[PDB]
């Protein structure tokens, strides 16, 4: 094999991504890298590509549980339904599919709708500034994980120091790593264990009885499915709506065109999923099982394949321009949630949290614009997800 290039390339800054990227995707070729923690893999680049590995059969998730998986943190992290191949994915994704469902989640918009109002009501008062991920991001997306799963939101100073740890690079040391990721499956449990005694109306009740009454599963699964839930809904989202606001407030000629088209909405979600670049670096790494060519390369079984999922959302050979934000594209097949197999569990949710929240915060502030230079704004440095630090805006 060639000499291993470290990956990551560098540190994500801002939203923009590195040039190498689409070198790759012009090359057609695999790059075999080296990473911060675990085997060495290949660099998947190509939107053909990614699609290949995140859902063909002969890559394997399961088998990445029996190695030192290839990533970027320093702790190999329990992903649940994530990190499952059939038939013990099937088993499990059915246990939440129907709550995550198109219609499951339209249910869910009316008190989404009436947080973002209740949201908005209180900027009003409070005058500009207004941090918008604090005010604004971080109480949706995090009253609404909690308000769906069943943890108490008004537990968030506790947890929210843990969920930190799920998602570090380089922010947090190995050891701090383990010991928040313990606090939390030992706080997961509290809540298993509470709703054994008083069964509780929400999807960790219904977990709960699953487990019990069918055995559908083993209790570090529930425990972990309960834990990946909530560190997908309450800060990847926060993530990607905090992004796509950076995204409207520095390009404002794109908030401007969908205040004033907001039937653009469904549109302009998908393609702020399409263009800001929410994973910093790659997705999961997939092992083959048996022996796959693709990118110029022979990869055998047991070897690693990273999905650099942003740069397929950049493709040349998908979407026009692909580097030009385009808030009215018709057709979007981004792999901004995922493909295939493991395709995004909530993503009804995500869309109906950014419908929602976009056309209130632009309906409601007609002249909404950010209160620094867009360069001024601070990025979490370290981190899995990309995402601005604060986002102060003024009206
Ligand atoms: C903007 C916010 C989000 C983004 C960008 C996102 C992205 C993704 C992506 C790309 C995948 C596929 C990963 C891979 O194959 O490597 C995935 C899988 C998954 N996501 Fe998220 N997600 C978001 C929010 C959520 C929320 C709110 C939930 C649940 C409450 C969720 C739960 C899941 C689950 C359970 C899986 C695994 C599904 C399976 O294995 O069948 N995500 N997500
Ligand atoms: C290489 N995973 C990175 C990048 C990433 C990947 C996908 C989405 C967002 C970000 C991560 O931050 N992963 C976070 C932090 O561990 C956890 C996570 C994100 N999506 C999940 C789905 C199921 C179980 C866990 C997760």
């Amino acid at each position: 094999t060639p000499a291993p290039v470290r990956y990551p390339f560098g540190e994500a800054v801002r939203l923009d991504l590195h040039p190498t990227y689409a070198e790759l995707r012009e090359r057609r070729t695999l790059l075999r890298v080296r990473v911060p923690h675990g085997d060495d893999a290949w660099l998947v680049t190509r939107h053909e590509d990614v699609r290949t590995v995140l859902t063909d059969p002969r890559f394997s998730r399961a088998a990445a549980a029996g190695r030192d998986e290839a990533r970027l943190t320093p702790l190999v992290i329990r992903t649940s339904v994530m990190g499952v191949d059939p038939p013990d994915h099937t088993r499990l994704r059915r246990l939440v599919a129907t709550a995550f469902s198109r219609r499951g989640v339209e249910h869910l918009r009316p008190g989404i709708t009436a947080l973002v109002r209740r949201l908005t009501d209180d900027m009003v008062g409070q005058g500009p500034p207004v941090d918008l991920v604090r005010s604004f991001v971080t109480p949706l997306s995090g009253l609404v994980i909690c308000d769906l799963l069943g943890v108490p939101y008004a537990d968030r100073s506790r947890f929210r120091h843990w969920l930190e740890a799920f998602f570090s690079i380089t922010a947090l040391p190995a050891d701090e790593v383990a010991v928040r990721i313990e606090a939390m499956y030992g706080y997961i449990a509290e809540l298993v264990a509470l709703r054994r005694a008083e069964p509780t109306e929400d999807l960790l009740g219904g977990l709960v009885r699953a487990r019990d009454r069918d055995g559908s599963c083993s209790e570090e699964e529930l425990v972990d499915l309960a834990n990946v839930l909530l560190l997908a809904g309450y800060h990847t989202t926060a993530s990607q709506l905090a992004s796509s606001l950076f995204v409207l407030l520095t390009q404002p000629e794109h908030a401007e065109l969908l205040r004033s088209r907001p039937e653009l909405a469904p549109r302009a979600v998908e393609e702020l999923l399409r263009y800001v670049p929410l994973i910093a670096h790659v997705t999961f790494a997939r092992y083959a099982t048996e022996d796959v060519w693709l990118g110029g390369t022979l990869v055998r079984a047991g070897e690693a394949v990273l999905p650099a999922v942003p740069s397929a959302n950049r493709d040349a050979e998908v979407f026009d321009e692909p580097d030009r934000l385009d808030l009215t594209r018709r057709h979007n097949p981004h792999l901004a949630f995922g493909h295939g197999l493991h395709h995004c569990l909530g993503a009804s949710l995500v869309r109906v949290q950014m419908e929602v929240a976009l056309t209130m915060l632009l309906g409601r502030f007609p002249d909404l614009a950010l209160a620094a230079p867009p360069d001024e704004v601070p990025w979490t440095r370290g981190m899995q997800a990309r995402s601005p630090l604060r986002l102060p805006v003024t009206w």
